[PDB]
């Protein structure tokens, strides 16, 4: 059954996907949800600002029924690149039959000086050669702000077979991480060059490549 | 949901407290929100359905916010919550229409023992003045784990390590890195990564790295 909800519904802003910012060829999103919904009052209005001056472009999703009976409802506004990395403030403005007043929700990337990745790869222990997948190691370091995006090559390809870390909070302020690709070992003694991508406002081009291979 | 009275939080022991045994693992019953009318908090403490008594209750503390915060403290027996005994606090008070239980306890699923690999730092980091030796742990279930960086006996300083990220296998890994002065490094000086784990013998083992 549905659930009481006195409060009624809530916003939340979720920023671009970091490579969609970076590759002009890409198309980022800011994304306006609006969860605890109800059946008798489930029209949502949006509202859009940059830097305080309001757009229209918005896309205006389809409601989305939930597990809990109530609705879950999107809008999502597609954005300019250099707008989002000179760090324009996107607001979102929602209004529902059940709040007494329109919830206004703000999103801009972060503030402070960007500082480049240094990015280094790392290849396998020597105590791991005895297994037969190994693990190929990139780290990713002294990087503002946490944007990034991070990807494994070989031979003109894409390597999909990897996991990345969330960025740390390093000592300095800066950031951290590390990607790992797991390969075939024969893959690796064959000789194939493999190579970590990543992708961040700071690096030249939004773009450098690491490669790395037996020796 | 309970709507207008106090709160109760319970928090499991620190991992590598449950598996050295030179350390006192303790299970932690928080209460807020308790009120000056109805101050009075009683705590009943449960190990498997067993009462237990012995947990050690603080006395109430006045909050910013003007209410009061109660803390019990159970100490727990290493090898109980490896094990995986459930373990429960149940928190009275006259506000409360119904008293409050929690439970915690280990994760659930099969154990597995965390392969520990030490990376040196990538040849085009040498340029540096500092430098990353990189502790990699993986293989290892559940994610509850300790690791450190060591040297001449004594802890490090810098290093800092990723959370529990979970391969495509069902078990887990992290990264850990730690940070030197070049000059250490090429020195020749032994470092090593330490890994607490509850699937590994003597919950423990380490990995060296150095020039080489
Ligand atoms: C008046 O002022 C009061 C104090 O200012 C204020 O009290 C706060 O109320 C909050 C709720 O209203 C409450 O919020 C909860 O916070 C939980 C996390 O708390 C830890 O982390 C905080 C920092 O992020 C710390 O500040 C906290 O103190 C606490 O820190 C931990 O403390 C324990 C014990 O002290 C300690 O463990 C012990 O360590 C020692 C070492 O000395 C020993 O080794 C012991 O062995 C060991 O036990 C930890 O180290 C320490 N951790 C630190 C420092 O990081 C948070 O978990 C809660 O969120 C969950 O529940 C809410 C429901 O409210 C969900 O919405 C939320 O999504 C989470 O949901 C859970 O998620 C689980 C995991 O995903 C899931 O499995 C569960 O299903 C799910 N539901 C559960 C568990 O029910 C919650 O946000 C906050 O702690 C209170 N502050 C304090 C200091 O208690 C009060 O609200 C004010 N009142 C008014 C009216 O204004
Ligand atoms: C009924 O049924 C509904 C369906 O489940 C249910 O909806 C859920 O409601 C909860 C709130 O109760 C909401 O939780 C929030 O989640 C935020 C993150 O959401 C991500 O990730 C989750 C999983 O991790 C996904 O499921 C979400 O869909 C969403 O995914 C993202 O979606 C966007 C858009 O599609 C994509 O572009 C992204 O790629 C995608 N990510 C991923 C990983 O897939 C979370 O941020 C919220 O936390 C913040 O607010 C909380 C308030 O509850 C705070 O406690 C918490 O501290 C956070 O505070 C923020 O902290 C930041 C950093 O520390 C600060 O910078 C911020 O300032 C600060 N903001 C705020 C507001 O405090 C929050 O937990 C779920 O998202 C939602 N489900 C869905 C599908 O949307 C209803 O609640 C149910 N209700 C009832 C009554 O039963
Ligand atoms: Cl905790």
């Amino acid at each position: 059954p549905a659930p009481e909800l006195l409060g009624g519904p809530s916003v939340f802003l979720f920023p671009p996907k970091p490579k969609d910012t970076l590759m002009i060829s890409r198309t980022p999103e800011v994304t306006c949800v609006v969860v605890d919904v109800s059946h008798e009052d489930p029209e949502v209005k949006f509202n859009w600002y940059v830097d305080g001056v309001e757009v229209h472009n918005a896309k205006t999703k389809p409601r989305e029924e939930q597990w809990n009976s109530t609705y879950r409802v999107v809008s999502v506004l597609t954005v300019l690149h250099q707008d989002w990395l000179n760090g324009k403030e996107y607001k979102c403005k929602v209004s529902n039959k059940a709040l007494p007043a329109p919830i206004e929700k703000t999103i801009s990337k972060a503030k402070g000086q960007p500082r480049e990745p240094q990015v280094y790869t790392l290849p396998p222990s020597r105590d791991e050669l005895t297994k037969n997948q190994v693990s190929l190691t990139c780290l990713v370091k002294g990087f503002y702000p946490s944007d990034i995006a991070v990807e494994w090559e070989s031979n003109g390809q894409p390597e999909n077979n990897y996991k990345t870390t969330p960025p740390v909070l390093d000592s300095d302020g800066s950031f951290f991480l590390y990607s790992k690709l797991t390969v075939d070992k024969s893959r690796w003694q064959q000789g194939n060059v493999f190579s970590c991508s990543v992708m961040h406002e700071a690096l030249h081009n939004h773009y450098t490549q690491k490669s790395l291979s037996l020796s």
